[PDB]
């Protein structure tokens, strides 16, 4: 099916396009290609400062009656430096007028970090660390449950969020509203199947980010892995027919996960599409689930000292 059941009632499109690193140059023909071909979720953030452009793309399929706009499924992200109570609404209202939206499907904290409001997303001291926000994610939590009770977003979501993290806003006093949504990286090379079951068994979707090992990440370094170029991975593809990227997308999807490739490619929009005509056998899942290596993509690692930063648990 193309669409899974979140908490709130409502239906995700499973595969979504990613518009990190998209140049704003590029993005608006990449949703616009996108949306052409059948995706019909978008994952965006105001932190990837390229909102405007893919506003552009939104709007003009819909007033080309492309799409109509119940059909597609928009995500964003509260930035670490908007966690203060009276900044939330302000941070939405920015990403909605940018997307020109009157509403996000799904509205997510992008890290359970929060970070000194100002012009800067990494607000630096004197000696290079980022500064925190004293604020708590269980109050920023209660500012999200406000976006739904006023209409701006129709669900609430986290992002990098540990296990203990969502445990406890699941156990929030007076929590109004559960996350339906927890967004975290994974791949054959992290395979997070500890936080996975544990959120599943909590009834939250999670959403599998850089599911191409994000070949792109400003930090690469020639001796990582390689997902794309792995043999192993290849070896898959081919018993199947299909690339390499295919198996890494419907790998997550047969895990009962969403999942958001990035590309700005045409050609490689639509093929990261074409992933809903064949099926990874049980044991080819269990081949790609064992190349797991706790490798990561995206660490945050100018603020390993925050309180609430993430990867020091287990999972
Ligand atoms: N919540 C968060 O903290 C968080 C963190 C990271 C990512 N995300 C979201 O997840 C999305 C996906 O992750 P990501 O951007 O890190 O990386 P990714 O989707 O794993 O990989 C994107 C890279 O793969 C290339 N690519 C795409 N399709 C390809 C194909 N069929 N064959 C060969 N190369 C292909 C793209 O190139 P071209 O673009 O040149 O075609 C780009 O270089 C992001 O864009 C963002 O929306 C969220
Ligand atoms: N270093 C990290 O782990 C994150 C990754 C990350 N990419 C992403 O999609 N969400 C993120 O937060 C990102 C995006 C930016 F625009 C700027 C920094 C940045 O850092």
């Amino acid at each position: 099916a193309s669409r899974i059941l979140l908490n709130n009632g409502a239906k995700m499109p499973i595969l979504g396009l990613g518009t990190w690193k998209s140049p704003p140059g590029q993005v608006t023909e990449a949703v616009k290609v996108a949306i052409d071909v059948g995706y019909r979720h978008i994952d965006c953030a105001h932190v990837y400062q390229n909102e405007n452009e893919v506003g552009v793309a939104i709007q003009e399929k819909l007033r080309e009656q492309v799409v109509k706009r119940e059909e597609l499924f928009i995500v964003s992200k509260l930035w670490c430096t908007y966690h203060e109570k009276g900044l939330v609404k302000g941070a939405c209202q920015k990403t909605l007028s940018d997307l020109k939206l009157d509403y996000l499907d799904l509205y997510l904290i992008h890290w359970p970090t929060g970070f000194k409001p100002g012009k800067e997303f990494f607000p630096l001291d004197e000696s290079g660390n980022v500064v925190p926000s004293d604020t708590n994610i269980l109050d920023t939590w209660a500012a999200m449950e406000e976006l739904v009770d006023e209409g701006l977003v129709k669900a609430i979501g986290i992002s990098n969020f540990n296990h203990l993290q969502v445990e406890m806003i699941l156990n929030k006093p007076g929590l109004k509203y559960k996350p339906a949504v927890n967004q975290i990286e994974c791949h054959p090379y992290l395979t997070q199947e500890k936080l996975i079951q544990y959120c599943q068994s909590k009834g939250i979707v999670v959403t599998a980010y850089s599911p191409l090992g994000s070949p792109d990440r400003p930090w690469a370094k020639p001796e990582d892995p390689s997902l794309l170029e792995d043999p192993r991975i290849k070896a898959i593809a081919a018993k199947h027919n299909k690339t390499t990227a295919q198996v890494l997308i419907r790998f997550p999807m047969q895990r009962n996960l969403v999942v958001i490739p990035k590309s700005v490619t045409p050609e490689r929009i639509a093929e990261n599409f074409k992933v809903f005509d064949f099926e990874l056998s049980s044991q080819d899942m269990t081949t790609l689930l064992s190349y797991n290596r706790n490798w990561r993509v995206c660490a945050l690692l100018s603020d390993t000292s925050h309180k609430d930063y993430p990867f020091h648990e287990e999972f």
